């Protein structure tokens, strides 16, 4: 079977060596290094590649596997912020997907700033929420969601649709249900905004820079990455796309622990099946 346990267990292999070797060294020159004494990465070991950074100051990068363009990012830090709306802004972002948890976002101790779901001033950036649906996506799991309107003096104001899975326990996979259903809300919400830019003549969909749907959870390496197979597997232009090239590219493009825990790869592995899609590369 091309989906039985030793075909998973050759595409654990493979991931396996190439996550090892993908490690951050100290001043490793494939990732992104803090520029002074500020904090550049929420986790030490979770580092952002270099040639795919979005912004010098934060922990993005840049994810196309097959022809899906993306940002994964971390949560940002408290000191980031600014530097995220700008990000945000800057990119025309069509969906901010975040699936961090509530329980997580509460807990003080874990830094995560609750940036999204109140109105704030970061710097010169002034930030407004505003909560919009709710939408079931199965198992309980729910979508809240919002629009950030990001205001600065001298800067067009852009106004960002989020998704906010506020539910996704850390460290879990959603099942491929739950996840595909996801999927589907965030392109869906993603392709209604560019839709309006492309109404009034935007240049922004000129630019492959932009445009990109930005995706985080608390490392943007587990929950994030899930559903960006996900979304990879949603987009007709990826026939043939191997599972093993879908985890390798984000690999390479952010970091090596994409897709951190087994039951995040199993979900893309049913999906996979169920597209008749394969695992590994001939
Ligand atoms: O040290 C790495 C680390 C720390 C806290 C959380 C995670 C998460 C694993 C997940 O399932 C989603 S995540 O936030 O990338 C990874």
């Amino acid at each position: 079977s091309p989906y039985g346990p030793e075909a998973r267990a050759e595409l654990s292999s493979r991931l396996t060596t190439l996550r090892n070797t993908l490690a951050p060294a100290t001043n490793d020159p494939r990732y992104l290094q803090a520029c002074g004494g500020e904090k550049l990465n929420r986790f030490r070991d979770i580092q952002c590649r270099r040639q795919t950074a979005v912004r010098a100051d934060l922990n993005a990068n840049y994810i196309q596997v097959g022809n899906t363009r993306t940002i994964a990012c971390q949560y940002p830090l408290q000191s980031q912020l600014e530097s995220h709306f700008r990000m945000l802004a800057e990119n025309r972002t069509p969906v901010l997907a975040v699936l961090a948890s509530s329980s997580e976002i509460a807990n003080q101790r874990f830094g995560m700033p609750d940036y999204f779901r109140q109105s704030g001033t970061y710097g010169s950036i002034t930030v407004e929420s505003k909560m919009t649906q709710q939408v079931g996506l199965g198992d309980g799991i729910m979508a809240d969601m919002y629009t950030l309107t990001i205001r600065e003096a001298g800067q067009k104001t852009i106004s960002v649709p989020v998704v906010h899975v506020g539910n996704w326990p850390d460290q879990t996979a959603v099942s491929s249900e739950v996840t595909k259903a996801l999927a589907s809300l965030v392109d869906q919400t993603a392709e209604t905004k560019r839709n309006m830019y492309e109404s009034k003549g935007s240049s922004a969909v000129a630019d492959d820079s932009k445009l990109r749907p930005v995706i985080h959870c608390r490392a943007g390496v587990g929950r994030t990455a899930q559903l960006i197979g996900a979304m990879c597997m949603n987009d007709s232009r990826n026939s043939q796309l191997s599972v093993e090239d879908m985890v390798s590219q984000m690999r390479v493009q952010r970091n090596g622990i994409m897709v951190q825990k087994d039951e995040q790869l199993d979900v893309l592995i049913k999906l996979a099946e169920g597209q008749g899609r394969p695992l590994l590369n001939s």
